[PDB]
């Protein structure tokens, strides 16, 4: 698990992400679209998006953004104290979206990459490392219930 340190080091940089939520989100779903088309096949709420515009130019996708982003933020708060708000993301991303635990991989890589982008020089090594565990915590447990239900 992560120590208390990185923890606060985590809710330090998510500080960051609750300034603009919905650009966050957004910018996180077009990087896991355009990064990797195959994702966006699984919404079919944003499959009719053909460009990046369309998908800058998407309120859905911004809003969509902010229920994801809600939702990871709930659970970062939790500090790997997140077995019930975690089971159901996991049960309905497996067992209703059909989502690959690679999609979670990329998603968390594509949150990294945002966190740089929009802020250079403000997102630490430190800070890198701490938000890398908890992503990675979160990847694991929701592996964990994926095995449970043979979901590949
Ligand atoms: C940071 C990781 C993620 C979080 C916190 C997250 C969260 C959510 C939430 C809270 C919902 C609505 C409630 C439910 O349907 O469970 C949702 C729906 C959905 N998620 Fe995720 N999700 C994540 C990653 C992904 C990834 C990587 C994909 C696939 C590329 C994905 C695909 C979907 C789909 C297809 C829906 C249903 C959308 C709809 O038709 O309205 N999610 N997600």
């Amino acid at each position: 698990g992560l120590s208390d340190g990185e923890w606060q080091q985590v809710l330090n940089v998510w500080g960051k992400v609750e300034a603009d939520i919905a650009g966050h989100g957004q910018e996180v779903l077009i990087r896991l679209f355009t990064g990797h088309p195959e994702t966006l096949e699984k919404f079919d709420k944003f499959k009719h998006l053909k460009t990046e515009a369309e998908m800058k130019a998407s309120e859905d996708l911004k809003k969509h953004g902010t229920v994801v982003l809600t939702a990871l933020g709930g659970i970062l708060k939790k500090k790997g104290h997140h077995e019930a708000e975690l089971k159901p993301l996991a049960q309905s991303h497996a067992t209703k979206h059909k989502i690959p635990i690679k999609y979670l991989e990329f998603i968390s890589d594509a949150i990294i990459h945002v966190l740089h982008s929009k802020h250079p020089g403000d997102f630490g090594a430190d800070a890198q490392g701490a938000m890398t565990k908890a992503l990675e915590l979160f990847r694991n447990d929701i592996a964990a219930k994926y095995k449970e239900l043979g979901f590949q």
